[PDB]
């Protein structure tokens, strides 16, 4: 699923993603653009050989199973195949614990480099939230 940027506001805000460990809604809106581009099904291989999976490219080297990155951890215990569902509730879970690991949104190198420090509330800007 490709969705809207408003749409996907209120997904994330419907599974609690919105200032959760401190993040505005706008920070998760602007991490996922740059990311997927706002679509569930992006995947990307990593040249170390893992891959990033969904709307935030959630890497199977620490995350996700996906059966193929060795010496991998799978630590939100899911198939990376859940992480490419039109259901967000999935990468919503897993970008819970990844933000809560202890580099807040810097885990997201496209959030570091595109959205932190920027005016991320014009993600939201005109929403219904
Ligand atoms: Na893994």
């Amino acid at each position: 699923k490709v969705f809207g940027r408003c749409e996907l506001a209120a997904a994330m805000k419907r599974h609690g993603l919105d200032n959760y460990r401190g993040y505005s809604l706008g920070n998760w809106v602007c991490a996922a653009k740059f990311e997927s581009n706002f679509n569930t099904q992006a995947t990307n291989r990593n040249t170390d050989g893992s891959t990033d999976y969904g709307i935030l490219q959630i890497n199977s080297r620490w995350w996700c199973n996906d059966g193929r990155t060795p010496g991998s951890r799978n630590l939100c215990n899911i198939p990376c195949s859940a992480l490419l569902s039109s259901d967000i509730t999935a990468s919503v879970n897993c970008a819970k614990k990844i933000v809560s690991d202890g580099n807040g949104m810097n885990a997201w190198v496209a959030w570091r480099n595109r959205c932190k420090g920027t005016d991320v509330q014009a993600w939201i800007r005109g929403c219904r939230l």
